[PDB]
């Protein structure tokens, strides 16, 4: 299929696995502020649920899909491919909604539905937007949705903007020279430092901050997910210049998404930025290994570039210079990895 | 080769990459106590390593082999299948030892090595010693082993004991009540709260705890690695019959294991024991279901067996009974999804 072509069957069965949990369900459903604003965005817009046919791309527990149902859903086909689609049965049951919601095993990609559906509903952010490469099985689903169909999110915003985070960099930088001792118990371990500070420097940093830390007005990438097809995801590049605000070290750059639900009687905004109520998403942060110099109206720019592997994630390519002096940095990191501070 | 027989290649691929990081090779040279007495054990049997030739079942960075040659031998076979052969290999360079380590990329079950050894070494130990299925590549290797040829280390004990820990036992089921409830945003989950459940109480439980929860001295099952085949690791049965020390209700087994290295000059014991210094194997706890009240006096027995799977690890089964009442507990853990409660 088009999920076992771009993905490791390695990858896959850590990752089903891990969706498995009923414990790792209940961490997602208590962020409140996710559970809630999803719940509203599907209410509040009720005449695009009321009598319509539904698709939930990965719908783990189910609660998408009660929310479309309380909404007025006539049919709701919610598909998963983890173990979690016999848990969703259960509750389907048990809130007697078999009737309404009937859950179907199986990846997106390889299922067949009876019927096209209305609006599509899922979940499919991870960290920056664009971890677990999930955003494609969204996209993937679109072959379901009839002409003229919604998406529940409708549209992601990515943010960026430099930050300066002293004792974080310091942090990161101690752990690497661990590697730099001449007689660790007798052994010379100074030739791996190198690599040992790049392996350090590759996992994005997942954690909250304040948002004085920043040091210039956030650059938006959007993606329309009522447009977009998965094969834009394989690549993203996402040019940004910056104008510095203040001056000091710039230690990398900090991420945050957004997500739009636009429905016909109101666009509900789900928010991960650091301004605003903390989610299980928190923030994330790539470092440069070494920090650029800039004074306040300077200019920061380059390129952010994400390319899609088949761990369902994605190699970073941050390049970034100072206009005015010259002064580059280069980062490569490994979003499979990251560094959970919090 | 006997490793992939055993093994999904969903496991090995995890289990792998995870030791290809330079930052879990430091979280190990860290530990001191693990470090500190592997180079205690081979440097203060010198003459179990001067002018010998000697193998390193898995060497990672490389440090057993270091200390090997710190202590004379001839010549070292260094064998790592994970990406952390390579940074072994610039370790060897840069500390000028490359006519005397050797390393060896791959599976020490499929590597061909040039001779026979005099001592093997190796760190196979996982969580309740068992963990990781590593043992068995640790055994496998006797193969290369010259008759009357030692290893390092030569015994392991896994010890058991009855625990009471009402505050664990409790936090099983507050956590799980979050599944209790008639209506989450307008959802009754109430029926998977039995399951959530089941799903902590199969999860063993590492950290450490306070000697006083120990209610009978420890029962002790041992491998010999002198003389054990592989084979004797795919089942491990372990009967135990505990004389109850104090009066109160049993929550379940707590295991830790100590590791003996039987040089020719003395033997050094490195221990996990909750009575010793804390290492980065913690101890290891598992819940029963239903605890047993127990008296002082009163006998509990049973049975703890280790069921080898294929994702590197164990279905634990363990099954006990207070004699002296008949009352019984039975309960399933998977040791590869351990709860890390410190
Ligand atoms: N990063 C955080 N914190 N959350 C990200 C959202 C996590 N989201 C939970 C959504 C519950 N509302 C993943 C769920 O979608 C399922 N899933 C994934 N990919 C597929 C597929 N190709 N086909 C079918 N199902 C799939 C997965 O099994 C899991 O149940
Ligand atoms: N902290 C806990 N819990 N345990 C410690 C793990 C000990 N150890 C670190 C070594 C430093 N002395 C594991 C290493 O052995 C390697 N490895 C495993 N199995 C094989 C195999 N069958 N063939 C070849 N190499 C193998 C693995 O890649 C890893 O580097």
């Amino acid at each position: 299929s088009v999920f076992s072509e771009r993905t490791e069957e390695s990858s896959a069965v850590q990752y089903f696995q891990f969706y498995g949990y009923l414990s790792q369900q209940q961490n997602m459903m208590q962020d409140y502020v996710r559970t809630g604003t999803y719940q509203r965005a599907i209410l509040q817009n009720h005449t695009d649920f009321k009598d319509k046919i539904v698709l939930d791309v990965g719908c783990g527990s189910g609660i998408l899909s009660f929310f479309a149902a309380q909404a007025g859903a006539r049919k709701i086909y919610a598909v998963e491919a983890s173990t979690m689609a016999q848990h969703a049965e259960v509750l389907v049951k048990s809130n007697n909604l078999t009737d309404r919601i009937v859950v179907i095993p199986g990846k997106v990609e390889e299922v067949s539905l009876p019927e096209q559906v209305d609006i599509i509903i899922s979940e499919p952010m991870g960290y920056m937007l664009f971890n677990e490469r999930m955003l494609e099985s969204y996209l993937h689903a679109k072959k379901y949705l009839k002409p003229s169909g919604n998406m529940f999110p409708t549209i992601g915003d990515v943010h960026l903007a430099p930050f300066t985070d002293e004792q974080l960099y310091m942090e990161q930088f101690t752990k690497a020279n661990f590697w730099y001792q001449p007689s660790f118990h007798g052994v010379d371990l100074s030739a791996l430092r190198g690599a040992a500070v790049d392996e350090y420097f590759r996992q994005p940093v997942v954690d909250t901050f304040d948002i004085r830390i920043l040091m210039a007005k956030s650059v938006k990438y959007t993606v329309n997910f009522l447009e977009a097809k998965e094969g834009d995801l394989h690549r993203i590049e996402i040019p940004f210049k910056f104008h510095m605000l203040h001056s000091g070290l710039v230690h990398g750059l900090a991420f945050w998404f957004d997500v739009a639900f636009i429905g016909s009687i109101m666009t509900v905004w789900l928010s991960t930025a650091p301004t605003e109520p903390l989610t299980h998403w928190y923030q994330v942060r790539c470092l440069f290994q070494s920090p650029l110099f800039a004074k306040a109206g300077d200019t920061l720019s380059g390129t952010c570039l994400l390319i899609a592997n088949k761990r369902q994630s994605y190699d970073i390519s941050i390049v970034a210079q100072v206009d005015q002096t010259g002064s580059k940095s280069s980062n490569l990191l490994d979003l499979k990895n990251p560094f959970f501070r919090y």
